[PDB]
C-alpha cells in the first residue's frame, strides 16, 4: 500500500523531536562545537544572586536592637512588625531581573532541536513551530509573576523580651529562603512545563487522512 | 462538538509517549523484594559467561599436542567456535518477554472510553516486537558464520586463542539492545496513526450496549 509507504515518512519523523526534548530537559542534549549545555549556563547566573541576599540578613538583626536605644535618645507591636517586614520587600525587584536572561539561553537549545529534524520545510511544518512560539512567551510571564508571589508569601512572620526573640526568628527564616527559591522559578518554568506542553499539540498533526498526501511534499 | 473529540484524543496521546521513557530508563515502580527491569536482564548475561570461558582453555592445547608426533590442524579451531551457536539464541527469547509486559500496560491506562480506538493502539506494541527480536536473532547466527573464517603452527595458533573470547561478549550486547531501546521509540510513532479519518471519529466512539 501507498498509504503505508505515506505514513512511515510523517509518523516518523514527529517522534525525533520529542525525544530531544527529553534530553533537553535532563542537561543530557547534544550541543555545538564550542557552546555550554543550557544547564550548566544557568547555575553561573545562581551564584551572583546568593551574595545579594547575605548582605540583607546582618542588617536586619541590628535595626531593631537600635530602634528602641534610639528614640530613648508593646504598644508599637504593630510598629516594629513593619520593620521587619519592609528588609524583606527590599530583595523583590533583583530577582526579576535574573529571570529575563535565562529564558534568552533556553530558546538556543529549543529551537535547534525543531530545525534538525524539519529544516527542508516549507508548507507542512510551521503550524508545529508557531506552538514552539507561543509557548515562550507565555512560560517567561507565569515565571515572573510566581517569583513576586512568593515575596507576598514573605510578609508572614517566621514580656518585652518575649516579643523581641519571637519576631526576630521571622527575619533569620527569611533570608534563606529567598536565596532558593529565586534562581528555581526560573528552572522550573523555562525549562521543565516549557517542554512538555510543546510534546503535546505536535501530536495533533496527524489527524486528517485526505491531508495526507496534502502534507507531504518535500519537492 | 467536532471540536471536542479532536482535543480529547490529541492530549491522550502524548501523555502515552511519556510514560513509555520512564519504563526505558529503569524507574518503573516495582516491589520490595521484586527487581528492576534493568537488573533483571545482568543476571542473565552472568550465567552465559563462566561457559564460554571453558572453551578458550580446551582449544590451545588439543592443536599442540598433535604437533608432537595443513587443513586436518585447522579444522579443530573452526569446530570449536561453532559449539556455542545453539546456547546463544534460547536466551535472547526470555529478556523480550520481561520488558514488552511493562509497555502494554501504559496503553490501556489511556484508551478505556474508546473500545475500537484502544485495539489499534495495543497492536502497534506487537509489531515493534515482532520485528526487532527476529533481527535480534539472525544477528547472533551471523556472527557465528563469520568467526566459521580462518613451520605453520605459530602463526595459527593466534588465531585460535583470540577467537573464542569474542563470543562471551556479543550474545548479551543484543540481548539488551533489542527489545529495550528500540522497542520503546518506534511504538510511539505508530500510535498517532489513529488520528486520520474524523468520518470515523463517530465509529471509534461507539459503545458496547449497541451493537
Amino acid at each position: 500500500e501507498d498509504e503505508n509507504e505515506k505514513m512511515f515518512f510523517l509518523i516518523d519523523k514527529v517522534n525525533a523531536f520529542n525525544q530531544d526534548i527529553t534530553a533537553l530537559m535532563q542537561g543530557e542534549e547534544t550541543v555545538g562545537e564550542e557552546d555550554i549545555r543550557l544547564f550548566t549556563r544557568l547555575r553561573h547566573e545562581f551564584h551572583k544572586w546568593s551574595t545579594i541576599i547575605e548582605n540583607n540578613f546582618q542588617e536586619g538583626h541590628k535595626i531593631l536592637s537600635r530602634k528602641i536605644q534610639k528614640f530613648e535618645n508593646f504598644v508599637n507591636y504593630r510598629t516594629f512588625e513593619t520593620i521587619v517586614k519592609q528588609q524583606i520587600k527590599a530583595l523583590e525587584e533583583p530577582a526579576v531581573d535574573m529571570l529575563h536572561t535565562v529564558t534568552d539561553m533556553v530558546r538556543l537549545a529549543f529551537t535547534d532541536v525543531s530545525i534538525k529534524n524539519f529544516e527542508e520545510f516549507f508548507n507542512l511544518h510551521r503550524t508545529a513551530k508557531s506552538k514552539i512560539e507561543d509557548i515562550r512567551a507565555e512560560q517567561e510571564r507565569e515565571g515572573e509573576k510566581l517569583i513576586r508571589l512568593h515575596f507576598q508569601m514573605e510578609q508572614i512572620v517566621y514580656s518585652m523580651e518575649e516579643i523581641f526573640q519571637h519576631l526576630m526568628a521571622y527575619h533569620q527564616e527569611a533570608s534563606k529562603r529567598i536565596s532558593s527559591h529565586i534562581p528555581l522559578i526560573i528552572q522550573f518554568f523555562m525549562l521543565q512545563t516549557y517542554g512538555q506542553q510543546l510534546q503535546k499539540a505536535m501530536l495533533q498533526l496527524l489527524q486528517d487522512k485526505d491531508t495526507y498526501s496534502w502534507l507531504l511534499k518535500e519537492r
